[PDB]
């Protein structure tokens, strides 16, 4: 995906 987060940043 494309996301924000914290901590793995996953697809």
């Amino acid at each position: 995906x494309l996301l924000v987060t914290a901590g793995l940043v996953l697809a």
